[PDB]
């Protein structure tokens, strides 16, 4: 079994790195006055950047893989997105779903993310896709610990016995509790149903998670209960605000005032680049807002922020390979992140933010960690970033799980030369 | 009496009809291959289009026929529009409001019109007006089936005694409940006299017609509120949200989300042409907004929405002959809905479906339907709508109960020639 990383760099520290492993933890970490050679047991990094593994804080996994089944969405809107997927509704099985599910986790294994937070769809009263959901977890709790959020997507107070269908998804097993305020038919629906939301979550003891006010709507601020409600209760670790699209659309003075109530509640925020640029702006004509969360603003601030990929290869998104630094990239440009430090910092959005997210108790690089870690071809968040490196090798338990050999690029010139798009 | 209405056209059907007529009813209606010879006891439609009755799903008959007096409105503001009225109180007895309504209900009588809904001032302790009212409903009955709306114009929480008379209103005889929301002191007042107003509704088992923001105000959003609570009784059929001006500056998202519900909740829409565009606005300098609801997206939607007159020859509005068609054609182009077929069509927003936002029992050219239609001398809704046409007949139970002689128009060129307008 593997006994140690060697030669390793750390994102913000200086130089090369050990990482000594011993029964599925690291149980040490020392620094390296030169490069260390190779040997049995010895997993060499190379050089490359050593970081936890990459996490998804916001998938679907009940509906990805479904793109063109039976048809494609030629407009590439939501309400079209809708009427695809009903197509298909033959289709929704025990093991369509567990199929599907699976074939998007193996991308992600691929692509080093150990830690995953799904939602399904709980407004079905046979629970379907929940069922099928529990089953993958178990199955791929060796290779990924997968959270499931149960997810009233046609709303708790909205739809027939949708606060029933709820709680007993909770008894099934989800590990988080979901909601949409501004999908409820009124304002008022919204906020009682954070309300119903919160008394679930404290009596089962389970992580909160609001699909919250993802809409071009100034007006909506669910946002505001959420974060006061956490605060209330003392639980913002445990509570998340996906999306909040309509933040992007806000005046500042009521941000101003918002920002000190999100600082004090703890509570954390998923952003979703990929398809946040392409659902919102949908109502505007030109000019078109970008539509994305104050990302920037709140690590400015020192809130909380991650990026997830929220959708795989569905009638919602029909693009993907379940990559979170392609989701990174996206969200760097979007949101304005473009300066050095800004771009190497941006790791963090899909690693340590995430874990924080997913409320994680075993992860970083650390003594006493599981040996969960990954090994990027790169020398720092930036150039892994510019580059979309793969993951080398990705270690869960102190073994490898997952590796890819880098392609191989060659130039006919007076001579053949390699070319790893390096300067 | 009539025993046959003959060479009929009928809309979106193709040559002539004829309507059988029996005992005050339609007893079946027979294409025709050509045309019919005309006869004793046969009407003959001379292929024109015959319709049911024209329908005023929203009009203030307390207040109408008294522009001018004492004084005329000289800004056409709503502001002087009230100082006008208030300089007329010495003249607002029983006698006058019968007086007045019934030289409205005549001009409706020969334009028609056979079904009426007139909101009533119910924000009055002594009742004047209503008590006039349902004397006027029972006088017209045999020409006009007049709906009652007991309309509380300052507010149901926010008027001394609001509620209490509101519910006597009902206890009178009112045939639906009204309500203001955006007039109330508070959202919160707003949103809470719409819980009375459904509780009122379902303990007389009354109809609910709401004066429903009708505001240049993006933030009023009572309708949301008017389509819930419609959902949850399951009622939306006996629910209407009259004007909704305030839909006209709704973000789209927010609109989007909204449209969801309003299809689901069946309620019904009216919107007031003539007096919208003169209303609304006039907070704005320039662009200066419409002001009228989403009629256009409405109709794509599925969503049920008919045109009202409001006002006639009154302190708010000081045209009007109580005329439907002109209605519908200030309606058109305003919203737009100037296609050939979307024009042809638009007579359905006098007809159709006004008679489902009053909740009609009995109306359309139907076998077992009361005789109740009107003829147009006009090939179909467009040419009648182009040319403002005035009603031929007006039938009611099967006895003609309005009659036009059209006006005669002549050129003197080198001959005489007869001018009808048409290509
Ligand atoms: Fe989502
Ligand atoms: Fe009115
Ligand atoms: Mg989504
Ligand atoms: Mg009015």
């Amino acid at each position: 079994a593997l006994q140690t990383i060697i030669n390793a760099r750390l994102p913000g520290e200086e130089g090369l790195w050990q990482i000594h492993l011993q029964d599925g933890k690291i149980s040490a970490i020392d620094a390296q006055s030169g490069v260390m050679p190779i040997t049995e047991n010895s997993l060499d990094a190379e050089q490359g950047l050593v970081i936890p593994p990459f996490v998804e804080p916001h998938i679907h996994l009940d509906t990805t893989q479904t793109a063109g089944q039976p048809n494609w969405n030629q407009s590439g809107t939501l309400f079209e997105g809708i009427e695809r997927w009903a197509e298909r509704k033959a289709l929704l099985t025990h093991d369509d779903v567990k199929q599907r599910a699976w074939q998007t986790l193996k991308w992600q294994i691929a692509n080093g993310i150990q830690h995953v937070r799904t939602h399904v769809d709980v407004s079905d009263a046979t629970l379907t896709a929940l069922k099928a959901m529990l089953e993958v977890k178990q199955e791929v709790a060796p290779w990924i610990d997968l959270q499931i959020v149960a997810f009233p997507q046609e709303g708790i107070l909205s739809y027939p016995n949708g606060e029933a269908l709820l709680e007993e998804a909770l008894r099934l097993g989800a590990d988080v509790v979901g909601a949409i305020p501004h999908f409820e038919f009124t304002r008022e629906y919204g906020v009682e149903s954070l309300h119903k939301t919160f008394a679930l979550a404290q009596k089962y003891d389970r992580l909160i998670d609001v699909h919250c006010d993802e809409i071009d709507d100034e007006q909506s601020r669910f946002v505001e209960t959420v974060a006061a409600l956490a605060h209330h209760e003392g639980m913002g670790a445990r509570v998340t605000a996906s999306h909040t699209t309509a933040m992007h659309s806000y005046n500042g003075a009521y941000t101003s005032r918002l920002f000190r109530l999100l600082k004090m509640s703890g509570i954390n925020f998923v952003a979703n680049p990929l398809v946040n640029i392409h659902l919102q702006g949908r109502f505007d004509t030109y000019p078109k807002r970008r539509g994305i969360t104050r990302v920037k603003e709140m690590l400015e601030s020192g809130i909380n922020v991650c990026f997830g990929h929220d959708a795989v290869f569905d009638p919602w998104y029909p693009l993907g390979t379940a990559n979170m630094l392609q989701v990174l990239h996206m969200g760097l440009h979007v949101c304005q992140l473009m300066g050095y430090g800004q771009i190497n910092d941006g790791l963090n959005l899909i690693t340590h933010h995430s874990a924080r997210t997913l409320n994680l108790q075993d992860y970083g690089i650390a003594a006493g960690n599981s040996a969960n870690l990954i090994i990027l071809p790169a020398e720092n968040g930036f150039d892994a970033l510019r580059r979309q490196v793969p993951v080398r090798y990705s270690v869960r338990g102190g073994k490898v799980i997952a590796s890819t050999q880098p392609a191989q690029t060659t130039v006919y010139l007076e001579q053949p030369e390699a070319i790893d798009y390096k300067r």
